[PDB]
């Protein structure tokens, strides 16, 4: 039994052993009285040959794809080297062959990834339903061992940073992260439940008042929310806390990580450190607090130049931005960003085309009159053509900033490799439009920024938050803070996100009581893993990078989850179904 | 701001050094014009000084106990070196002292420790309230230090020897391990429910249907059973699958894997290879299938030695078990041990002292008869004392096995250091009394030996499973076992289990369709890593090394989870509180 290689571990070094592999039939030819097959297990594909005259002739005949065999042969040269495959070189002559498994015709095929060939993608629900046969392609090999060796290179930088890996909870205490908490009926007590958390947010803090300095954790966070490409209900972050830091201690350390972690699982150099944008100049020139710093397309200001304008639009609006596109945009591409515009509250999109001296489509009349302080403030060249969006404030540079998405995918902009970039200064709170109070930017738990302290009541909205996102070609795939450890802080700012005295000590009295036996200054960040390796991976949703995800209902084709139990069961739990 | 170094790291070959300290006032002490205030972070202890003509003099006259500090000193050599503290032949002459937070006074002292002082163990349930003060003491943080570092081990170890770690689901599929399964309520759909896993089992197979070849994973398991010291509902364990392997590979890797994390974490090198034990040979000498091997008293059969003696009990019993305490007990203890025989089954104990050329007590008169004979099958030696126990096979060896354990501890046997054990042929079943049917011994996916095969359907009972369970120190540290990868074979053994063709496809039909695409041969095991832990660190509980455990109800007494939700939202996901 033992194998003695791994099938795709084959090299022309092994020319002359005898070897015993053991894998899947990944392809069966039958060419000329020649049989050959193709093993494959996870370190690649090797050919193997059964000539009519070896023992492992009948059973080579028989065999199909996905069979499971042990294969015992002669390792020769190939006459033939096939460059596409690193056994490429050679070959194994078969002296026997053992099936050890048969398998049913697979729903798709699994074969093609491992000869660098190109893969027809199958519908996800289907992948899904038969993700174990899923996981055999290699592409989803690469991702799930490229998982793996991330994680292992945060443990090996962390470690050697001094940090303690803690493990904590999972049945416990609501946490706030801005979603809906999955509950698990506790059987004793009818009534009563225990959360998933949310995130490990309450523990990291009091870890650090435990006085175990540095902590992290692969922790596995749930939210029963909205689900899209980037989300799933269970999903994974790279959990950190640290002591006595300051914002620039906590950034310090996880650019450092990044570029570990980048250099360790991609061979790729990440140039240190990071850009950093506030929040404002990072809404001012993308329209969005998570930039995607592949291209430029730079949002302006240019209301102050359409102040006195012949048309109305861009002379009632408060502001006007503008960005110059390097290429031209066809009509229908030009009314799909203007649709763009729309979905984000904007009246509609503008353009004009940047000549050799002048202007042409669109509102190129407008921009005539102008043309001398509009071409230096946009910088735009001839053979460029001006987008523009008026309107609010806030409306015009987000609506101009998600046109900018789009745009660069139509304009097809090159849009290689990773850009990270720090997006600081968030303010601490957020309007909540449908119940008319404040609510957190990130969490409860961010300080303010240690001046802004006396606008805390005088104006809500201009309080600066010692909060940080890491974001990565526009996703954002972290995000902490600096946390508040003064316990009188944490409890006057609990009141001014609306929450009293008495819902305090519901929700947040064991962590309002730790404040108090001497915490010291913390912070901390948590990544988010899967989103991460999803653009490691260059894949197109976090479903790519996790061995059993869920599809968008959060169900799991799989199995069959979530399912009906039987009444006796939710029965002795105390619990009944309210259904229509 | 930033320090220089751990008050705790200090040691003499940093006098002369100005350095910059951040922690914890584990005391002060006003001394005779001089104040003296040791220094607490998780490196340790470091004794400041504060002299009147110091600016830091004022401040160090205002501390007290927990408070958090950043001071700045000069390191000096003590005139007096302190033997108990690494930091012992030095000090710190205080410049500068700044209190970052006071504390209130604390529930319970954590200050002991640090000065390597022996602690009065509060109240658990104290200890668990205000958890994160307990994490302050020594004890607390080693055992979470050194369970970091053997998880660390774990993944240096199986990364070398090629494993891949995935993460599985946690809204998933039950999985049956032998006890409840804790549910999560889908919203979406009242009356569908995820069910948290009792371990990642089926996955960890599907993985090596999916030909990734050797996987593990630190996983979170979920079980809603009785709890206990070596129990929590929410535990992790060490689990690993290998495919194409035997018994005896996974024996060896995880022989190997052992050593690994006891040589890197506790600095002792295990002797290999760990001795193995059938399950008959487990029970026949200790009475038990999970020995505790850290002293003899080994059991003896002795029956055939009274098959015609004067004493009925030992005349027309099954089986006469016997075993040599090496030290006398007393009238209340042999009363202590009959009490404990009685309590399993046996109708109760029988002694005698070993004396020099003869017996005295309990029943020597008929050991006399056989005095010889007796003293050969046990060893005995003068001074010695002989329990006995008959009745039917099981029973004897069972109460005398549970005697045992009871008169190492009466007799304080000097257990001492780490024994591991292999207990293997386990048998495939296990009769299910209060069901009247036949249930596993282990889990259902365990493969039967490959030739008590026709026993099967004929002899279930008889049957011998790929079965092994991991003991150290007379606790099951971990179970495995090499699984079914016949797809007929998994349904056939699934019906004898009780479990009708359509049962099968409810529970567990996507696992059966998986295992008729080519699984191939596979197994593996899983360490429960908190009692592992808790063993290492000779904690009395599993709690000791969980940074924030459950109490024996399940209950969150730092958390105050499980705790009542709003009707609303209650009402959310359908479900309404009912009497059981
Ligand atoms: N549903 C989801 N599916 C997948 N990934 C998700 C999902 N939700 C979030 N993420 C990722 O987790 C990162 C951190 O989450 P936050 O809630 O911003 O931080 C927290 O949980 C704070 N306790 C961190 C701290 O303050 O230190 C996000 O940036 C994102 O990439
Ligand atoms: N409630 C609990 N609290 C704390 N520790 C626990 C608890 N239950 C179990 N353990 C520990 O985990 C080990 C493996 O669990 P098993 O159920 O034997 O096997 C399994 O789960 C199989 N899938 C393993 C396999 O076959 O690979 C036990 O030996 C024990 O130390
Ligand atoms: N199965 C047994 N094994 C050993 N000692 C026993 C057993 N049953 C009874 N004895 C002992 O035999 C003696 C007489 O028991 P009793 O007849 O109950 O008075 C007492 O020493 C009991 O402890």
């Amino acid at each position: 039994m033992r194998r003695t290689h791994y099938a795709g571990s084959l090299r022309e070094t092994h020319v002359g052993e005898e070897v015993v592999l053991e894998g899947w039939v990944n392809r069966r030819r039958d060419l000329g009285g020649l049989i050959f097959l193709d093993l494959r297990d996870r370190e690649g594909l090797v050919q193997l040959v059964a000539h009519p005259a070896s023992p492992a002739y009948a059973t080579a005949e028989r065999v199909r794809p996905e069979w499971v065999v042990r294969a015992k042969g002669l390792v020769r040269l190939r006459p033939e080297p096939n460059p596409r495959l690193a056994t490429g070189r050679v070959e194994v002559e078969l002296s026997a062959l053992e099936v050890l498994a048969e398998a049913k015709t697979p729903p798709f095929p699994v074969d093609a990834g491992w000869r660098g060939e190109e893969e027809k993608e199958a519908s996800e629900e289907l992948r899904l339903k038969y993700r174990y046969l899923d996981l055999r392609r290699r592409r989803m090999q690469e991702n799930l061992r490229l998982r793996h060796r991330v994680i292992k290179a945060i443990w090996d930088f962390l470690d050697r940073e001094g940090f303690v890996q803690v493990e904590t909870p999972f049945l416990t205490k609501s946490t706030p992260e801005g979603a809906r908490d999955f509950l698990v009926p506790y059987r004793h007590e009818p009534g009563l439940f225990y959360a998933l958390p949310q995130s490990p947010q309450l523990f990291k803090q009091m870890l650090m008042v435990a006085g175990l300095d540095r902590y992290f954790q692969i922790a596995r966070c749930f939210r029963d929310e909205d689900l899209r490409a980037d989300r799933q209900p269970d999903f994974t972050q790279l959990d950190l806390e640290m002591s006595f830091v300051e914002v620039e201690d906590v950034l310090e350390l996880n650019e450092r990580l990044m570029a570990h972690v980048f250099r360790e699982a991609l061979g790729v150099e990440l140039p240190l450190p990071f850009p950093r944008l506030s929040y404002e100049e990072a809404m001012e020139r993308y329209g969005s607090d998570k930039p995607d710093l592949r291209f430029g397309l730079e949002l302006k200001e240019v209301g102050p130049l359409f102040r006195q304008s012949g048309f109305r639009v861009f002379q009632e609006a408060e502001s006007v931005k503008a960005l110059a596109l390097p290429k031209a945009l066809s009509r229908k591409e030009v009314a799909e960003l203007e649709e763009v515009a729309k979905r984000h509250k904007a009246q509609g999109l503008a353009w004009a085309r940047v000549e050799e001296g002048g202007f042409s489509g669109g509102v190129a009349k407008f921009l005539e009159p102008v043309r001398e302080a509009l071409l230096q403030a946009t910088e735009a060249r001839p053979g460029d053509t001006l987008l523009f969006v008026a309107g609010p404030r806030k409306v015009a540079a987000t609506a101009l900033g998600a046109v900018r998405l789009r745009a660069a995918d139509l304009l097809g902009l090159k849009r290689e490799g990773f850009r990270f970039l720090w997006v600081v200064d968030f303010p601490l709170l957020e309007w909540d439009e449908e119940e008319e109070a404040w609510t957190y930017m990130h969490h409860p738990f961010t300080s303010p920024h240690p001046e802004d302290l006396p606008l805390l009541e005088k104006d809500p909205g201009r309080v600066r938050a010692l909060a940080y996102d890491l974001v990565l070609n526009g996703v954002e795939v972290g995000g902490g803070s600096i946390r508040i450890h003064d316990p009188r802080l944490q409890a006057r700012v609990f009141r001014l996100l609306g929450i009293g005295e008495e819902e305090q000590r519901e929700k947040f009295g064991f962590f309002l009581e730790a404040l108090e036996y001497g915490a010291p200054p913390h912070g901390g960040i948590a990544w988010g893993l899967d989103r991460l390796l999803a653009l490691m991976t260059g894949s197109p949703s976090i479903r790519e990078v996790i061995a059993f995800p869920k599809n968008k209902e959060g169900k799991d084709p799989l199995t069959g989850a979530p399912s009906p139990v039987p009444e006796e069961q939710l029965r002795e739990l105390g619990l009944m179904v309210v259904r229509p």
